[PDB]
């Protein structure tokens, strides 16, 4: 309830719309994060519609899902911080760049834990119906967990740039042209191949050159080092129809997701 109830060991990264914080909570020294979101300019609607998300928020409860904790106001310098659960492994965007810099692939099984982890973490998020799945939305923890962090709480003049200036690979070919779930397994497909590649299945120096190549399906295979059955379900995960997709419950049943993929706390 209070600020002072945790001590902020270091900035860990700013964020467009604040910063992000590892702090730790001083009646157990429980290692977590914040977020600082200055709502110091925001209307009275705009911050009861930030109410409304914050108890979302606080409502999913997931082992592959980052956890919330807590919510702290300092009216003094009209400061939210949003209290989460620490992921030590960092984002998946850190992992893949580093695959790049390194040269060097990420191991089929990392692959078979991300997308078995975040297909159930898919699947809460569907039960309850962000959930927007870029490499920097997506967490590890120190247990081989993975868990699904989409912060759009946070999201005008920074959050018109991102809309404008970026560029969305991951946009299924339906949302081109409302809710759809198999939207987000074609998401998810996209979200894999790239851990696969270390590139995404669609890439274009303009947005209307992007929807081009969407459109048509197309995409290289991910490398051979990669099992033709995990080709095979990313490749389906990727398909036009979005009926012809699998859904989260026919994913879970390839022969590819075993036990061990799973989160263990």
């Amino acid at each position: 309830s209070r600020a002072e109830d945790y001590e902020v060991l270091y900035t860990i990264g700013t964020g467009s719309y604040g910063r992000c914080q590892k702090i730790r909570r001083k009646s157990d020294g429980k290692i977590l994060v914040w977020k600082e979101l200055d709502y110091g300019s925001m209307t009275e609607a705009e911050k009861q519609m930030l109410v409304s998300e914050v108890n979302l928020l606080r409502e999913l409860k997931h082992p592959n899902i980052v956890r919330y904790y807590d919510r702290i106001i300092d009216r003094t310098n009209t400061t939210l911080y949003i209290v989460m659960e620490y992921c030590e492994g960092g984002d998946l965007a850190s992992v893949i760049t580093k695959g790049t810099k390194e040269r060097q692939y990420l191991d089929e099984e990392f692959v078979l834990r991300v997308m078995t982890q975040l297909t159930l973490a898919l699947k809460e998020c569907h039960r309850r119906s962000h959930r927007d799945l870029k490499p920097a939305n997506v967490f590890l923890d120190g247990k081989q967990n993975v868990k699904l962090g989409d912060f759009g709480l946070a999201r005008h003049d920074t959050s018109f740039a991102k809309a404008f200036v970026g560029t969305p690979y991951y946009m299924s070919p339906e949302q081109m042209n409302s809710y759809n779930e198999k939207s987000d397994i074609w998401s998810l497909g996209c979200l894999l191949y790239e851990l696969c590649a270390l590139m995404p299945p669609f890439t274009a120096f303009s947005q209307k050159e992007l929807a081009g190549k969407i459109r048509e399906g197309k995409f290289r295979r991910i490398p051979y080092r990669y099992s033709d059955e995990l080709n095979e379900i990313i490749t389906r995960m990727l398909n036009l129809k979005d009926y012809h997709r699998p859904s989260v419950e026919e994913i879970l049943e390839n022969p590819l997701i075993l036990e061990h993929h799973h989160h263990h706390h």
